[PDB]
């Protein structure tokens, strides 16, 4: 949520700005800084796009290549934080400590995605300050089927850069 540091991801469909709760979240806002700062996010795109649930990336290339990322840091699904719309999570496999570099933001309101009774639910680490409208573009691009993906952009979304604001 509110936290401390911004971060703007230029995309070819338009600019995104973030604000990460490094209060809330601090391992995984410092995973994520420290990916963007080394470069990692530039020339990765959204692979995986779905209308009215949520946009996911920061792992492949426009060729589906992926990117070999850094070890898997610990779930802080149990922050309090919600993923509520316009608020930006990581992706992670079956196992809860498994997030690498994968993060998506909810467009619509997922509150199955939650910490809860259920599941331990995916870490939310921040939110989207400014770009909203171009978070909504970005989930409604025509997508196809890749490999062993679907949902994928079939004009790949490119963030093109990815830095912390001074």
């Amino acid at each position: 949520a509110k936290g401390d540091p911004h971060v703007l991801l230029t995309t070819s469909a338009g600019n995104i700005e973030l604000e990460l709760d490094k209060q809330k979240a601090p391992v995984s806002v410092q995973n994520f800084v420290d990916y963007v700062n080394s470069g990692f996010y530039n020339n990765t795109t959204f692979h995986r796009v779905i209308p009215g649930f949520m946009i996911q990336g920061g792992g492949f290339t426009e060729q589906m290549q992926q990117k070999k990322p850094n070890p898997p840091i610990k779930n802080e699904a149990d922050n309090g934080l919600r993923n509520t719309r316009g608020t930006i999570a990581m992706a992670r496999t079956a196992d809860k400590d498994s997030a690498t570099s994968q993060f998506f933001i909810n467009v619509a309101d997922n509150a199955f995605l939650d910490h809860g009774q259920r599941d331990f639910g995916y870490a939310v680490f921040g939110k989207v300050v400014k770009g909203m409208d171009v978070a909504d573009k970005i989930s409604q691009v025509p997508t196809h089927d890749v490999g062993p993906y679907q949902n994928v952009p079939s004009k790949p979304v490119v963030i093109l850069s990815a830095t912390v604001l001074p």
